[PDB]
């Protein structure tokens, strides 16, 4: 069987990493590609570069947005390709869970930075040009079979940012989370956001409310995932 | 027959474009991939973006070097891959002449910009990471059979820069052309500059002096090319 690729999407501190860590333990057919940027936050060359650029961006996003976004997406593509070529070898219903996708990189985060004037027009268009070609050449086997959207309120997310306590995030205001929320809702709940990838309009999406704490109590959430997978 | 891929290397205004435009006319087996950055100097989205970023970089290299260098290399890779799928396959002794290469992008220009402090360590390392990865995906497809190095003095080049009269180049001092010169000499003549691509240690190199005008007297240059090609 061909691996099913499922993206986990959601706002900052919505609980994607918690959820994906719960999933991977529940089945030998289920694997996980963590978001490289989250590992950066926390020795290696990528982590050192990622460390710096992530810190530089949150210090001055108008200087570093483009550099940061291109490296985050490159890193994602590479990690995601490394998991595909490998893993879920003999499994009967193999599922690979992506913590975010190349689409959320572009259409949530990079888009947002452009609209908040942290990227100018040249940077945005260069980025999009890069993204398009970077996809077709290297990322055709990354195409998604489905999307799981972890919906939390910006208020929950800001609270959860606090709990976690990554330094580079404690500066984030509710308004920034609200903008990111609006783009998640557009793309995933309403499905208004048009992309440059035609297949994404016919891609099935599961929306889960994750406002209530689920660390010790997730069985309902996982049952929905199982129902969803069975339709793919 | 597999297409032979030859890079034309040389400093700014050494006469690569002149020579490439003479070569293409002399054999129906001879084709040419122009440097995208040159075409940005002169409608398309690449040209618009290229125009802006080219102007931005020469206006403020410590802000724009990284962004410029990534988009120049992207653009070259795309054009070089695209030329590799023409009708030159069914010709007898097919040769594709690249105007500069991904190697000069990195080990001359980007290198020099980092050493001149127009890119910082993170920018430089990210660039290399991106360049390492994205080349090694296209294993062997753009690998060169040979290099032709058009050697002209920094002084000849500065003079030719003025005559040619591109806006963004009128700021270029002699010292800048001397650094680039040094890096050409190290790489292609002394062959001391070691790279990440080991096959480049063994790639044959033809050096041509082009200090003297050759626009109407180029037969000896071309004869050296043909002799060179026959040894490949
Ligand atoms: O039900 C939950 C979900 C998340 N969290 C905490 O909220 C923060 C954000 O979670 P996660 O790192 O998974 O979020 P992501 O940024 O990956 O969406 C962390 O401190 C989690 O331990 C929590 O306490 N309970
Ligand atoms: O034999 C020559 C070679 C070049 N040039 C001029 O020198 C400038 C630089 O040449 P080119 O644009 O080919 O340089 P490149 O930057 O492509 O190496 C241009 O104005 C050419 O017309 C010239 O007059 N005679
Ligand atoms: C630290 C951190 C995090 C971890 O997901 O990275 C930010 N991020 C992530 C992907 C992307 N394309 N752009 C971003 O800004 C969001 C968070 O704050
Ligand atoms: C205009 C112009 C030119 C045209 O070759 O572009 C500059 N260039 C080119 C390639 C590269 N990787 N970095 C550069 O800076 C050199 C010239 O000035």
């Amino acid at each position: 069987t061909r691996i099913k690729k499922i993206s986990i999407e959601g706002n900052i501190a919505a609980g994607k990493s918690t959820f994906v860590n719960i999933l991977k333990q529940l089945s030998e057919d289920w694997e996980v590609v963590p978001e490289p940027v989250a590992r950066w936050s926390n020795l290696t060359m990528e982590q050192k570069n990622g460390g710096n650029v992530l810190q530089m961006m949150y210090e001055k996003p108008e200087r570093w947005s483009f550099t940061f976004q291109t490296y985050a997406c490159l890193s994602r593509i590479r990690a995601q390709l490394a998991s595909l070529n490998g893993k879920l070898k003999d499994a009967e219903k193999p599922v690979l869970f992506f913590e975010r996708s190349v689409y959320s990189d572009r259409y949530i985060f990079a888009s947002n930075l452009y609209e908040s004037e942290s990227m100018n027009e040249t940077e945005w268009t260069i980025y999009q040009d890069w993204h398009d070609w970077m996809n077709n050449q290297f990322g055709q086997s990354l195409e998604l079979d489905g999307i799981i959207y972890l919906q939390a309120t910006p208020e929950t997310c800001l609270h959860r940012i606090y709990l976690r306590g990554r330094n580079e995030e404690q500066g984030i205001p509710l308004e920034y989370l609200e903008k990111l929320h609006y783009k998640h809702e557009s793309w995933l709940l309403h499905r208004t956001l048009k992309t440059n990838f035609d297949y994404l309009q016919e891609v099935p999406i599961l929306t889960l409310d994750v406002n209530e704490d689920f660390k010790d109590k997730y069985e309902s959430l996982v049952e929905k995932v199982k129902e969803f997978l069975s339709t793919l």
